[PDB]
């Protein structure tokens, strides 16, 4: 079903704010973490891809690491 969504939509939103002429980086974060969630890559995997996406921003970098579930 999946309808717990509360402090999900807080870092999502940062990164359509600071983003928002290219479409192409946002659909690239959600395909990745659909990846990821489908179990295809490892934790390495989501953490690099992510932070070679937001080569500059240091800002998102550290949210998303922040955001990352228990390991």
């Amino acid at each position: 079903q999946r309808l717990k969504v509360e402090d999900a939509l807080s870092y999502l939103d940062q990164v359509k704010l600071q983003f928002g002429s290219q479409p192409q980086v946002y659909n690239d974060f959600l395909d990745i973490m659909k990846e990821f969630k489908s179990q295809s890559i490892d934790t390495p995997g989501v953490i690099s891809r992510v932070s070679q996406l937001f080569k500059g921003h240091p800002d998102l970098i550290m949210g998303f690491n922040t955001f990352l579930p228990p390991g």
